[PDB]
């Protein structure tokens, strides 16, 4: 029993950026330090997306919110910590607290085809090479919108 699909959010330039891979066991937990993109920036989305492609526009986005009120600093400087956690129902939260002010945000994702999950992974497999060069075009990592 398992994710099905990987799960991330939309890091800067549209790029799928994973916190769970597909076809990790679940219950599973899993975090990292996201950050803004630009100087003074007082806010974050974010966009939860479910699929195997480089960039979002090809994957299923989930749900969206907002962690706002961040302080004004240089571009890469908060740390915004974002953690995926689905439990043994299958239930997904994500979370995204700014490490500084203790600002938090969350949502829940209801668990809610078989045939469909194989294609994406297959369509997934075609597009490999022109996904790869996808990612390259940013060196960046982590950085929010």
């Amino acid at each position: 029993d398992v994710a099905p699909l990987s799960l991330g959010i939309e890091t800067a330039g549209g790029v799928m950026t994973n916190l769970i891979d597909r076809n990790t066991r679940i219950p599973t937990k899993a975090c990292k330090t996201f950050t803004t993109y630009a100087d003074n920036q007082p806010g974050v989305s974010i966009q939860v997306y479910e699929g195997e492609r480089a960039m979002t526009r090809d994957n299923h986005r989930l749900g969206t919110f907002e962690l706002s009120g961040i302080p004004p600093a240089p571009r890469g400087v908060p740390q915004i910590e974002v953690t995926f956690n689905i439990d043994a129902n299958g239930i997904l939260n994500v979370s995204a607290e700014d490490k500084s002010t203790g600002k938090s945000n969350r949502i829940t994702i209801q668990n809610e085809t078989q045939s469909d999950i194989d294609r994406m992974v297959h369509e997934a497999k075609q597009f490999e090479k022109e996904d790869g060069e996808q990612r390259e075009r940013v060196q960046a990592r982590n950085q929010l919108e």
